[PDB]
Formats: structure tokens, C-alpha cells, sequence
């Protein structure tokens, strides 16, 4: 009935998440010129371990902050399927994992050559500095942007987005007869806004994760491990 995509995540607990859905990440890219908390000695690796990424056998994949020695790692799912405009993406997450150091998001991604961008349907700060919120990234380099802080809590909440031609709708907790709480149009005059998304073709993917360190997850030294980020499910459906 218009489902395009989901993984509820069934499966026995300690198990890596489908694998012709998601690819687990196993490295974090270096950031460039990096100072603060992107250094690299404050700067949590992804691994590719289910002792970071796992289901939980309750039907929640889990991605989970852990630390050895001196070294700190997070976890990210990267979805293998893609999609394009006329589409409604949700996902149903408990942040177990408020505290410093962490850095969870939810987004969904393109990585086209020349054309990228990224909608961050949720991320919260562990640095303590910087609001949680949501950010429609009409280019890579974080200058071309829409952004609008809400607030985030630890219980369980459904976070969606409606992106269709006439542009991007956000909701916390979608219920028939509630208003987006955040809205961003689509290019309907000089300099020209940027936007890629109405081009032909253009598709993105979803990604969850949480992050440990860098510059929006603040000091991992003063983090506590485990911390946990829980998704009970990922549903994608289109419009006709
Ligand atoms: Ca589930």
C-alpha cells in the first residue's frame, strides 16, 4: 500500500542488521584542518562490531557508544536502498544516549558527485553548546542551509519528513491533523538559493548514528559508556 522501504529490525539479539538493507560503517572520515573536539585523540571511530551495532532481539537495532583504553567508538547504518521525491520518511527512536560526548542523528543522504546534500531530520549535541534540531543542507559544505531547533527528550517519539515538489515538511510524533513543525520550501532572486532537490532523478538514502566526540558531540573523555541510541523501526512510503 506504498511502501517503498522499512526494516523493523526483528531478529536475534547481538546479530548485525540486514545486510541487503544496511551497510554498517567500519571508519569515520578525518575531518580537514580539524581543531577542538575534531581532533583526532577527541574524534570517536565507527566500527563495524556488534558490540556497537547490533539488533537487540526485542526488535531494536541499537547503536551504541563504547570505550577501550583511550579509544571511543560509536556506530552508523548507512541504508542501501534509495529514494526520490513524492516520499514520506520516518523513524520510530529512543535517545538512551543524551549525555556529553554523543553526537546521534537521523538523516538521509545524497552523495551524488556534484550535486550532495543532506536532510537531518534529528540531531542533539553532546557539547553543550548547541541546540538540537533539524537541517535541510542544500550543499556539502554546510553553507547552504535551513535549519530549526526543537527539543528532544528520552522517550520514545516518531521523527518524520514529507519531502514532495513543493518542498520539505518535518514531524515529531505525526498524528492526522497536525502541522509540520518545520517547513522548507522548494525554489520557486539574486544570488540564486541552492537546491538540488527538485532536479530530475535526485535520490538519497537513510543513515543512523551515533556519533562520539567530534565537534558536535563535545569531549568524549567526559562521556559515559554505554550510551545508546534505539530504533524500533524505518518505514518509507511513496505517494502516487
Ligand atoms: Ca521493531
Amino acid at each position: 500500500g506504498g511502501l517503498l522501504f522499512h526494516d523493523e529490525f526483528d531478529g536475534p539479539a547481538g546479530s548485525v542488521p540486514d545486510p541487503s538493507k544496511w551497510q554498517v560503517s567500519n571508519h569515520r572520515t578525518p575531518i580537514k584542518n580539524p581543531v577542538g573536539f575534531d581532533r583526532p585523540q577527541f574524534f570517536g571511530q565507527y566500527r563495524d562490531s556488534r558490540q556497537n551495532v547490533f539488533l537487540d532481539g526485542n526488535s531494536n537495532l541499537v547503536l551504541r557508544a563504547t570505550r577501550e583504553g583511550n579509544r571511543y567508538f560509536g556506530g552508523l547504518v548507512h541504508g542501501l536502498w534509495r529514494g526520490g521525491i513524492g516520499t514520506t520518511w520516518e523513524a520510530r527512536i529512543k535517545f538512551n544516549c543524551l549525555a556529553p560526548g554523543m553526537w546521534p542523528a537521523w538523516w538521509l543522504s545524497n552523495d551524488d558527485p556534484g550535486r550532495s546534500g543532506e536532510i537531518d531530520l534529528i540531531e542533539w549535541y553532546g557539547n553543550g553548546t548547541w541546540p538540537s534540531g533539524t537541517t535541510v543542507h542544500a550543499n556539502p559544505d554546510g553553507t547552504a542551509f535551513e535549519t530549526c531547533p526543537i527539543g528532544v527528550d528520552g522517550g520514545w517519539h516518531n521523527w518524520r519528513v514529507t519531502w514532495n515538489p513543493s518542498g520539505m515538511y518535518f514531524w515529531l510524533d505525526y498524528a492526522d491533523g497536525i502541522e509540520p513543525y518545520f517547513s522548507v520550501p522548494a525554489t520557486g532572486n539574486e544570488p540564486i538559493r541552492e537546491w538540488p532537490f527538485n532536479d530530475p532523478g535526485y535520490k538519497v538514502f537513510p543513515v543512523l548514528n551515533l556519533a562520539v566526540g567530534g565537534s558536535g558531540g563535545g569531549d568524549p573523555a567526559t562521556g559515559s559508556y554505554p550510551q545508546e541510541m534505539l530504533v524500533d523501526w524505518v518505514r518509507v512510503f511513496g505517494s502516487h
